[PDB]
């Protein structure tokens, strides 16, 4: 109840600075003034390079069907098994102050505090992505963000990049459909997007795809309304998630996976490891795993939502990486991003702490809250008591072939986009076309528009024709 | 024309990562992939704690009337004297991605590259401020920003704070008037707000107020339209400034000052050093100094607009600080903020470099681009050639009186706000009332609303009555 | 007992990196390799700008005589009152890897975890200092450290600076005496050096000087042996402190103060506020306060000794600052240094946490371990429950006189140094002279040596004569 | 000649702080005091995690024999071709203030500013290393540095680690020989240690080993003298290099390589890619390449020596990495270390700038000195003028075999160490034994000593016997 400094000393006057006489100059000995101002000056930290605008909530995951036959992952071992989790939803391009209701993919990050480590499933509200190789991420993101000279958004850059990257057609179609702007985070799906690996106790391998289906149903915002809400309420989605949980209308998602046995995978490498493609659900139907429920709002947004650190590379025994090139790059990127954005010791912050015990030889670093007791910080050592490797946790070995080199991917950039285009109801197709026209129509370089239109035409003649037609009407 | 790494080595493939066989894992030896991703991961820096959303432009200042009789400031010594300058305009509360057209004071920061050092005039588009003591800045800003728990804006906090800080009434009235949302940065005035000190060659002292009057005229956005534009174009003001300069419609401002001699100032301390008050232009009319013109857009936004560092404490001989408590705190705050946000050596970045020679004993620090030749980094020393103090630049001494202590200011919070309220034309008064009602009306704590309404009533009975009525009608 | 990653996931192989085939390239998907290497890469933090090489220990302070008649400081209110504390001893110029047994003042930093906040007494093993104005600290330290060009120590710089700063004579004499190199941290005294202020419950003011006298007695190392030990064992003092405590030979110090009533200061401002001078002990004898005992070694050196943050400005009710210009500058310097070296939230690290409750409106910042529950982060506010100022803690007001300006101190640089020179026994005087000769004798600029010798001659004719002669014999 | 602030404004008084009256408190408006102190507070940056204590110098490399037949490396294309370079020599374990003359490997880092990028050869004064897998580096270094609890060096940890890592025997033997402490940096050799790859214009591949032989000859310090010098002059090696260059006694090294054709290498993978082993000089004799000469001291130590960034991964066309596991980890480690220690934009500091043009899409980041002109920061793009990949620079592809997994290396840890032991003259062998005895003899755990002695015995019965015998005599 008494105001204090950061060292617990009481503050006598929090309204007036120490001054040399009523109208005299302010004194340097007003240490609290200095401290208060200095800490205020250091409140801002760098925002996430992408997915800066987000909302979070605590929850739980409950297994409905054991997956022990496919993975030794502890949190999925028994029916009814509960695991605490934390989720963060977000947009992609917008900065800290941007509006929620913009057209953009939505982040669907999940951190499961399992008994064998924190497992992160860092997905999106889309099963695919715009690119397939991590080396192109900075290029994609740069084209999606601000003009380095004017600081204004550049549709010219957005489309110039996509017109030279046909592999983005599938995701561009999803981005421009109605689902490009969800009604709320509670009304969108979640996907791991990448094909991941599951390994059971016997060492049997399976390639899987995660699908988090919203139990609230898919609902979107028409483009016009979304723009209106972007002005009337830029935190529309954040507020919605918070109010829903405070009103005890806990949103939930049913998680099911597509399971592809190793043997099967050997025939579909070009599809399975290309994140710009989906795996037919007729060939490999969804198998229910459990339910995710968000039931508790953060205590403090900055401490939990802003400081939380997710990484696709945060695996737990039983779940491993696949040769998906985009995923491969992400395995490095996130841990690296965390160290710059939060710090070498970000894992020590409450929201990032593991439920399972952490026993390392890792030491020091900035703001190290806990370095331990031990005099032994190296391994191998002659002290039986200290942490040792667990051979049991080695990843499953797989065969490597050919030469080390720079290989290109498949060129089947049109088939799946066309399939999606054909599945869209007439009313959504008109929106798809108008959304593209409104964006692509802002481009000045006629050569970029033509290249892009030829691309859409290759997906479906009507697709390209309709797009070209909508632009002419402006 | 050849893509290279940061060390100038050519890049062979910028589309595909090095992989162990066509469908094999990505290799750690792809150093460029690592570098490209790692540098991308470090692109974000902390945004300014306040005034994060801004736009900048290069320009010049030209003296129309020498001020040598009042100040020995070199850049104001001769008629026609030109000085290069850089300006940054901004809002206050919004983060990097926020919209331009929001109700908020606007920053009017100017950096003059004079022959005797970089002189910064860090003003606002208002002659006054909400508080008078720097110790309250973090409190004011916290109330103006996001709820620490929900991350949503809180009118409850905004008004709770103002209802307990009657000294804010004057500026709140300005904030809520039409000028609260300018049509563009080119259509608002600029002010130093604080009373500053001018000293001539003879050592004569004058207290002054800076007034930058827009030569394009004052123009504002009605609240409704502003909200609409906030959605349709969040970078409306940034784009406007850039287009105007690219179209050669160089915006300009006429600078004039109010000059109060030492002898006069002796009787007006309570008004002169209170930033919530203005000085009558009838008693002390504006005296023209020169013209500021913005005629060149930035080469790169991040390098120039984001990294530029301004400080009210960046004085040049002839211009000094006054005992204004708010100003006094700012003398510390900015340099401190720069060191955290940009770095100890931010002055070495092109946009922050002084035109005038920099000769110090300051050394090292992170990313030190230039440490010099000298073996002598201490003073006093026996080397005549090294930089020495210039007694000529000592500030003018002034008398100090009474006891060191925590003094409060005057309680005259209503008179000037009432004067302003009485000068507003009927149509703007209606807007003033509706703007307040829309905001204060969102508060839940009836005790806060009542306290605030009693405050407005004390400014003018009609003022408070109209506000109360407006709220009741919702 | 199982080795894990920072997220608690088990490590399968801590001896071999993931590789594409026995002799194939290392894979980027070995996330643990990446993490382990990356955290290792961030273990180093910037060392303290001064006093980088140190040792620490936990202990207690026990009051033997209540000081309630002179100060309302809670930790000194009752006889027998115990207060937990942490101490850090160090040299001044040496970097992290430098040897302990070098000639240099020794730091004597103490952090008392009192019930009204952490009180820091940041003193040295000397009652005085080399300079009297904080504006000269960077200059003094630069001259004391490495040549910016060669990175070698420079006696030319050391003496050039002292030869132009006669106020350093007193401390130079102490530095060059036998006490310039203590046998161990347990065999040196501690002093607050500066005159501080004590205020009792009635508001009565007293100026005080802190004296921590070693209960183990003063013992020093002859110059030759110290140099030998600097090679044979660079951590001689650190090891000594640790072994002594592990062997239960707890070192202790008896703290007593010199108490000067406010009114008495009227004739001593020139002495009392000039840190290059001491106050006569005959006029103002030592008054015992209590005993400090170090009885527990750190759990981890980096976490406690390296990360601890001390500040002379960390006062508690009853103890305040004096107008000593050097002290005044330190009031700013330390908190500022902490924010750069450790971080904005360094107060949250265990070693820096207050025992007394910390209730602020300060929020966020890098690595914020605790932001709290409250939605209210601004004051004044309408929530009675939130932290409020305690008028009772306001500092005692004192009168200010004259003009704001740049004033110079006293010119009596010789009297006290001469008194000390006359008190030294013949054998220590020979050492004093030889120590100076060995150092000053390395200077090349004959003008610097002459200026310095004239200075010593002014302290005492014999002093200067002996120094000049000792140098001649080289 | 006039002292100024960082913004070029003149300083009036650099000896006295602004004060409210002669004996009044210091004023916060003394912005220069604040700035001077604040910048001084930020002078320290984190030291290198290893090799913190070093010295540097500028020089040149002149080709004596063209290597065009083996590598297309531009700087080695013609006889007489000169390339500017910068070198940094250092120890390994010691911190910034440690002494030069300690037993430890010496760093031999070289940065060649070639016309096709900065090529870094980051070697040591030994052809081998203690470990063969990067995953063990943090463990090795931790054992070599300070006890986490006491902060004292721990021979118990040093030997515990080596006793469990027999692959270190070869390098330990070199470390303990006379060459463990060079007389000066000018009297030691330099090696790349790892086997690197050379590829010529026709695409032919060769595996190479770099050997920089000192033209001043090998000279060492006996252990006793080294310890003496460690106390008398901790910067003995730094001073030596500087004086030599200032006296125009430019030290030089003759570089020659061992060249192993791809076909030959196919049979020696276990030796070639194991850094604890050397390639026979009879089978593959040294082939002279050119001469390295150091002829210019740094302008400023901090700016050049402290801030320079080297990386084994900084290759230039014609030189590539080999599957050496230790090297592989280093390819990641250095760039990562630079980003933490110096910053994302360290490549922009003068000492790190490339001579060859740098054309990227990399942008922003902290302290970005140059972001350029371009509006185009993404690739692919439709602007012919912007930087594009150079397929010509792709690395040579090589075959990968088997399974992805955690493979262990060769177990031949004794043969080469024995060969070296047999080549040492009697007098050096006695030193080798005594050096080991003095160190290993300090270990308490008899089980560690026994394990280690059995290891030496396995190298050579006499080796182990002599070591065991030397210890017994203590
Ligand atoms: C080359 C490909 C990718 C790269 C290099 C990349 C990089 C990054 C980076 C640097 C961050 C910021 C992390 C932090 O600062 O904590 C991030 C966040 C995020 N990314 Fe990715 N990403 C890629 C692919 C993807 C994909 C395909 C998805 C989903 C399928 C995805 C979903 C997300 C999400 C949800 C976040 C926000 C996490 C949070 O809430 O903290 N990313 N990414
Ligand atoms: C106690 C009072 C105030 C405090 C403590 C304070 C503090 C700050 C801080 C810390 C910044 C960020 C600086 C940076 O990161 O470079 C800033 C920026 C700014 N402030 Fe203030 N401020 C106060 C009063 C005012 C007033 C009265 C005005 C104008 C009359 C003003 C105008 C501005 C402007 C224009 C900027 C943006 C400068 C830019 O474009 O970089 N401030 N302030
Ligand atoms: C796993 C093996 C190794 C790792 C992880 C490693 C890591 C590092 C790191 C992090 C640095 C500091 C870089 C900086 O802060 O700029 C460094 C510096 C250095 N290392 Fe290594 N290193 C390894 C092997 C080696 C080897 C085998 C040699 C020589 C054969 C070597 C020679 C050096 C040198 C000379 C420096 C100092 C460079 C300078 O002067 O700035 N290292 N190393
Ligand atoms: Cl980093
Ligand atoms: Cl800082």
């Amino acid at each position: 109840q008494h105001l204090t400094t950061s060292q617990g000393s009481p503050v006598g006057d929090n309204q007036n600075s120490l001054t040399a006489g009523e109208f005299g100059p302010v004194l340097i000995q007003d240490v609290h003034l200095l401290e208060k101002l200095a800490h205020f000056n250091r409140e801002r930290v760098p925002e996430r390079v992408v997915h800066a605008k987000g909302a979070g909530a605590h929850g739980i995951f409950k297994v409905s069907q054991s997956m022990a036959q496919y993975t030794k992952a502890d949190f999925l071992s028994e029916v009814g098994k509960e695991t605490p989790l934390f989720a963060r939803f977000s947009t992609v391009a917008g900065e800290l102050g941007s509006s929620d209701t913009l057209r953009d993919p939505r982040g669907f990050a999940l951190k499961f505090y399992t008994d064998e480590g924190n497992y992160d499933l860092v997905g999106n509200n889309t099963p695919i992505f715009f690119i397939r190789d991590a080396i192109k991420f900075p290029d994609f993101i740069h084209s999606q963000k601000r003009n380095p000279r004017t600081h204004l958004k550049s549709p010219e850059a957005v489309w110039d990049f996509w017109s030279h990257s046909p592999e983005s057609l599938h995701q561009v179609t999803i981005l421009m459909s109605d689902r490009g702007i969800p009604l709320s985070f509670r009304h969108m799906h979640g996907f791991g997007s990448h094909t991941f690996k599951w390994v059971n106790a016997a060492g049997e391998v399976f390639f899987v795809k995660y699908h988090f289906k919203t139990n609230q149903g898919i609902k979107n915002l028409e483009s016009q309304l979304a723009e209106e809400i972007a002005g009337k309420n830029p935190d529309f989605h954040i507020e919605d998630l918070h109010n829903a949980i405070e009103n005890q209308e806990f949103p939930s998602w049913t998680l099911s996976v597509q399971i592809i046995p190793y043997a099967d995978a050997l025939t579909m490498k070009e599809t399975l490891f290309d994140v710009t493609k989906t795996v037919s659900q007729k060939e490999y139907p969804l198998i229910e795993v459990g339910t995710m429920t968000l039931n508790r709002n953060p205590e403090n947004y900055f401490a939990e939502v802003e400081q939380v650190t997710f990484s696709p590379g945060n695996f737990v025994p039983g779940i491993e990486a696949s040769p998906d090139k985009l995923l491969q790059g992400r395995l490095f990127a996130y841990g690296d991003a965390h160290r710059h954005r939060v710090g070498a010791n970000s894992h020590q912050l409450p929201i990032n702490q593991a439920k399972a015990p952490v026993n390392n030889y890792q030491k020091d670093g900035n703001m190290r809250f806990n370095n331990g007791n031990s005099e032994i910080n190296y391994e191998p050592n002659s002290y039986t008591e200290t942490p040792k490797e667990d051979p049991t946790a080695k990843i499953s070995s797989f065969e490597v072939e050919g030469n080390v080199g720079n290989y290109s991917y498949n060129q089947d950039h049109f088939t799946q986009a066309n399939a999606l285009y054909n599945l869209l109801p007439s009313e959504e197709k008109e929106n798809l076309i108008n959304n593209i026209a409104a964006s692509l129509g802002q481009v000045k370089n006629q050569e970029i528009i033509a290249r892009q239109i030829d691309l859409f035409t290759r997906v479906n003649p009507e697709y390209g024709a309709r797009v070209a037609q909508a632009i002419k009407q402006q």
